[PDB]
């Protein structure tokens, strides 16, 4: 059923399937002749349906089509061949990156405010790239960004399948979070999406990354929230948090899409901030 | 109260000795207008007058009557509003308070977001002061916020409403400032005052700020049981942040009383 594509085929046999992730599963690829390489592993679950199978394959599509970067979770392979569909990607041993910084807020070793910076910067630079390669993101979230053993964030879930007409806005994260709380106010209200609206999310990401893993608006509902945003409501500066980085978040936060700053812009920006963070 | 309240010489102020002014709120059935007394012999003092509107029953007379006796029986303090007199014969009950011409603390707040470091802790130290008074006069405020703290010409902080007589009435919702055993026991005590004093201290901090902004009454409800607290605000200490957090202890007894409120805020503004 699935086409051939000798470009990134791995033999079934050098792939051993291992502990569940999360369906996706951490398995070892020997070669990719005589070493294995510890990968992520995503499949289908034993009730998809043929759309859940053509958007695992959209996804994986979709990874060819944009390419390597070192802060985005790349496709390393796959096993379309007489079995179910595998698609190789990279491996977080670190997790997520709201849990990677709960993990480490004082009373595991606290971060420094560069490294807080330096997190914030590969993300931006993960978009860069993304952008580059035309893609919107559509959930950029703390959530969405994972930490590999060496401390590298990869945006993860970037070719990701989904209808925007069909968001279940009431509907929560595993962690119990609402979604709409990282959404622009035109992609909120009005369902249009664009590289603008990722810089939007990237504020509260931001915003994420200095409350070391906060919530944003803790306590507020769907209803609530589209309120605050009529009312061109902006969270407040986390304490620890410069007003230079704070005026970042707020300048990704601006109500005009075409006001706010590039992905490009905010590399810079966070390039010369890292530098200049003690 | 029908037909004559009773007489009290010590209090009464002929009525010819005030000019009633322009009005400052108006409440569920109480008025407060500004006013000009003359010999609380012959100087004017700018007064607040709390009275019944035209739509008040007698239980609205008995309240206002009853927040008169308690200021009566708690007595004088700095940083408290006082009882300057009383009109209580023949004609409307006017129970004559001071005057706070910058408002409440929140608006006060806001329109400076200007005051330094110390002004901020010295304005927490006043009210805690108030309250520490209040506390010794077995009064509990029941809904002590920087709403409810009113400021002077001087710029002297005063606890506002601390002899009064639904919890999705607003637009903030002062549930917000309910220690958890207050909204959940209905037990209200000094440490519950407590417990508020520390929201009142964050919104000292956060120069005005709206705890909970979009929050309604249920979600806070879930929140408290969680053991949710506020986030720091962005400029305050985190010795600051501690004395608000401690006034959040879920125990009441390990809350810090406000005598040892003062004494920290006595030692942090003088370090400030």
């Amino acid at each position: 059923e699935l086409p051939e594509d000798p470009r990134w085929e791995l033999p079934r046999d050098r792939l051993v399937l291992g502990k569940p992730l999360g369906q996706v599963v951490l398995a070892e690829a020997i070669g990719l002749p005589n070493r294995v390489t510890k990968v992520a592993v995503k499949m289908l679950k034993s009730d998809a349906t043929e759309k859940d199978l053509s958007d695992l394959i959209s996804e994986m599509e979709m990874m060819k089509m944009i390419g390597k970067h070192k802060n985005i979770i790349n496709l390393l392979g796959a096993c379309t061949q007489d079995g179910p569909l595998y698609v190789i990607v990279e491996y977080a041993s670190k997790g997520n990156l709201r849990e990677y910084l709960q993990a480490r807020r004082p009373p595991e070793e606290q971060l420094s405010s560069k490294d807080l910076v330096s997190c914030a910067y590969q993300v931006a630079r993960g978009m860069e790239y993304l952008a580059s390669k035309k893609c919107i993101h559509r959930d950029l979230a703390a959530r969405n960004v994972l930490v590999t053993e060496d401390n590298v964030m990869k945006i993860a879930d970037f070719g990701l399948a989904r209808d925007i007409h069909h968001i279940d806005y009431y509907k929560k994260t595993t962690n119990g979070r609402l979604p709409v709380k990282w959404m622009a106010p035109e992609a909120l209200f009005d369902r249009i999406y664009t590289h603008q609206s990722d810089v939007w999310s990237f504020g509260v990401l931001l915003w994420e990354i200095f409350t070391l893993g906060g919530s944003p608006y803790p306590g507020v509902p769907v209803e609530e929230l589209f309120k605050l945003l009529k009312e061109g409501h902006r969270m407040d500066k986390p304490s620890n948090c410069t007003n230079e980085l704070y005026m970042m978040m707020r300048d990704c936060w601006h109500a005009v899409p075409s006001q706010r700053p590039t992905f490009k812009q905010l590399v810079e920006d966070l390039d010369r901030i890292v530098a200049l963070t003690s």
